[PDB]
């Protein structure tokens, strides 16, 4: 049977909600024994992925990255990292190490070029930094940044809103502002810790905003995509 | 670090919702390093555990639990089985491969030691014929069994509703109910499936119920019991 890996922690909480999604989104029809078979590594001691580019200690983060992509192999057939901003350690890890890897920027630029509108990207300023969308995307184009100064708050609500566990719906007022202000009805979860966001959004069935939501779609389409 | 390992995926559901009351229950104070480093291997085609022991294949079942606690002894400090039923299996395993282990038949039975009042055991018939409550507890006179009857209609219950993912407050009424004809206001859950009624009820603050429930107990003490 197939099953994929999941190097997560790097946002516990929305590690743990993406395990909820995968079963939500599958549910058996007869017998448990049908539904996805996963394996989750939640090791929040992880370092602090943003913070590992503003100080000198990137090497540290990438080796942490690279021996545990060296375990999941062994153990998974398809592998996810559960924060897109440490998508930036994959050009110092070897190309045979990333056969089985789902690159969530991936997920997010195909979404993207079969919605095919201008959609504001959502992340860290860390994630912004490294340019990981700009630079990755095919539809690089439709994506639409954020100003500096909305960098900064999108960072705020990540950390002192989403990542403590908070009510995702209490940001929901100042998200709504922003895609006003830049004009736009979709949104990337540049940040993983907004499919925290978008699974509240689907259930109090508020339809205007369109999610490009990563998390979200490997979790829908797990059994197309896990070979 | 300490690392818990779950073999869990025998209900992937409450696997799911373990992980997140996990760090519910322990959220950081300034940063995610902080947080409770978990690994989960769900693995829903586990076979089914009641089902085993009612055709012959139980040795199916304890190779299984066999196999992925030698991969879990490798990777983590301290382990524990998602499911009550799935602990019949033990006697069979080296005790060598147990020194880890957290049985959640032991973490009940200091829990219902302290709370000292009769107490209902909800739990699946495979784990009542099994008899790992009454065979494994110090308190077991304190432990009130369902009648056959009612041990049917806590299977319905688990299998029916609380594995399927619907709201596990609409069976509240069905268990208030029980609770007053065995005549008392406490259970334990000898079914992992009930940390979701646990979880539902401590949400809507409803007080009327101890709920004796294992899951619940080790994430709250994550930061005590693993080393
Ligand atoms: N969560 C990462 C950014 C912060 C982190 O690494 O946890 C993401 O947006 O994918
Ligand atoms: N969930 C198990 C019983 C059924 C199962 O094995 O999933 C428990 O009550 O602990």
């Amino acid at each position: 049977l197939p099953i994929l890996g999941v190097l997560g922690g790097m946002g516990p909480v929305v590690t743990a909600e993406f395990l909820k999604s995968i079963y939500e989104y599958n549910p058996f029809i007869d017998k448990e024994q049908e539904s996805p078979n996963v394996i989750v590594f939640s090791f929040p001691s992880a370092p602090d992925r943003t913070g590992s580019i503003d100080s000198g200690k990137e090497r540290e983060f990438i080796d942490f990255i690279q021996v545990n992509l060296e375990h999941l192999n062994k153990l998974a057939d398809c592998i996810v990292i559960g924060s897109c901003t440490a998508h930036y350690a994959l050009p110092q890890i070897p190309e045979n190490l990333k056969d089985k890897l789902i690159s969530l920027i991936k997920i997010a630029d195909q979404e993207l070029q079969e919605y095919n509108e201008p959609t504001l990207l959502l992340a860290s300023t860390g994630t912004y930094q490294k340019k990981l969308f700009q630079e990755g995307c095919t539809t690089a184009d439709l994506i639409i940044s954020l100003s500096e100064s909305d960098q900064k708050l999108i960072h705020e609500m990540i950390y002192k809103v989403l990542k403590r566990g908070h009510d995702p719906l209490s940001i929901l007022r100042d998200i709504e502002a922003l895609l006003e202000k830049y004009n736009t009805r979709s949104y990337i979860s540049g940040s993983t810790e907004f499919h925290l966001l978008t699974k509240s959004l689907k259930l109090k069935g508020i339809d205007s905003i369109k999610a490009i939501d990563p998390l979200s779609t490997i979790a829908q389409n797990f059994s197309q995509l896990i070979i």
